[PDB]
């Protein structure tokens, strides 16, 4: 369990997050598809971009970092209380788009690193801390799901 200390540091960065909801989604994803290739090719939608420029000009790409940042902003701020949130996202994640749980560890260290670059006062050590468990909260919980369906592997 996180402590509320814990929380607090999490969503004191994340409302910052909240200021430029578009320009982290679009530096979280690039820096996924870059790091980890694989990853670019479960998205038919975007595997077509071969370039960083070329990831960097789509209003596309940036559009889907809005829905993906939104979702998960509304998993932490209920704090570990997220079992309505969460169940959708673990069965269409599992089921349709066929993610592994190991995706969902790369895409939790591109965030971590995207944080660190754009708020570096706000995001220490202690912060870091917090939200790499946070992180691997919500990687646990769907994990559980994923088990149940017949996807953890
Ligand atoms: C923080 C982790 C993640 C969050 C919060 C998240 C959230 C979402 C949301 C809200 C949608 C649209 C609704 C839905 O289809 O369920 C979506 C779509 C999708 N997600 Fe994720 N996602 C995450 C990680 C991943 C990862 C790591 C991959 C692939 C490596 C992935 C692949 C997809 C695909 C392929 C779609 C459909 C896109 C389209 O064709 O429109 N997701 N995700």
């Amino acid at each position: 369990v996180l402590s509320e200390g814990e929380w607090q540091l999490v969503l004191h960065v994340w409302a910052k997050v909240e200021a430029d909801v578009a320009g982290h989604g679009q530096d979280i994803l690039i820096r996924l598809f870059k790091s980890h290739p694989e990853t670019l090719e479960k998205f038919d939608r975007f595997k077509h971009l071969k370039t960083e420029a070329e990831m960097k000009a789509s209003e596309d790409l940036k559009k889907h970092g809005v829905t993906v940042l939104t979702a998960l902003g509304a998993i932490l701020k209920k704090k570990g209380h997220h079992e309505a949130e969460l169940k959708p996202l673990a069965q269409s994640h599992a089921t349709k788009h066929k993610i592994p749980i190991k995706y969902l560890e790369f895409i939790s260290e591109a965030i971590i690193h995207v944080l660190h670059s754009r708020h570096p006062g706000d995001f220490g050590a202690d912060a870091q801390g917090a939200m790499n468990k946070a992180l691997e909260l919500f990687r646990k919980d769907i994990a559980a799901k994923y088990k149940e369906l017949g996807y953890q592997g």
